[PDB]
């Protein structure tokens, strides 16, 4: 599913991403835009043969299993398919355990090139939240 921005914005508000670890909903939007266009089919194949998936572009490496990322961990416990769904929930609650890792929202490298220290409330303009 392509979701619209502000639907992005009220399903991801919904699942309590609003200043979720004090990051404002402005960001997660900003990262699932450069991150996924925001498809939650999105998947991206990374250097090391991990795999990016869906609409925050979660990674095989550390955080899902999809049977193909050699000595990788599964630290949100789901199947990387899971993180395709056009429900969210799956994306948000390993979004939660990303953020809170230690490292915030750079864990995420397009959140920290193209949105970190941006108008990101931008991203939230219009939308009935
Ligand atoms: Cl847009
Ligand atoms: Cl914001
Ligand atoms: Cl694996
Ligand atoms: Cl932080
Ligand atoms: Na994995
Ligand atoms: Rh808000
Ligand atoms: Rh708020
Ligand atoms: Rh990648
Ligand atoms: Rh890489
Ligand atoms: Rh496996
Ligand atoms: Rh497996
Ligand atoms: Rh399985
Ligand atoms: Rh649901
Ligand atoms: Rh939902
Ligand atoms: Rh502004």
């Amino acid at each position: 599913k392509v979701f619209g921005r502000c639907e992005l914005a009220a399903a991801m508000k919904r699942h309590g991403l609003d200043n979720y670890r004090g990051y404002s909903l402005g960001n997660w939007v900003c990262a699932a835009k450069f991150e996924s266009n925001f498809n939650t089919q999105a998947t991206n194949r990374n250097t090391d043969g991990s795999t990016d998936y869906g609409i925050l572009q979660i990674n095989s490496r550390w955080w899902c299993n999809d049977g193909r990322t050699p000595g990788s961990r599964n630290l949100c416990n789901i199947p990387c398919s899971a993180l395709l769904s056009s429900d969210i929930t799956a994306s948000v609650n390993c979004a939660k355990k990303i953020v809170s890792d230690g490292n915030g929202m750079n864990a995420w490298v397009a959140w920290r090139n193209r949105c970190k220290g941006t108008d990101v409330q931008a991203w939230i303009r219009g939308c009935r939240l």
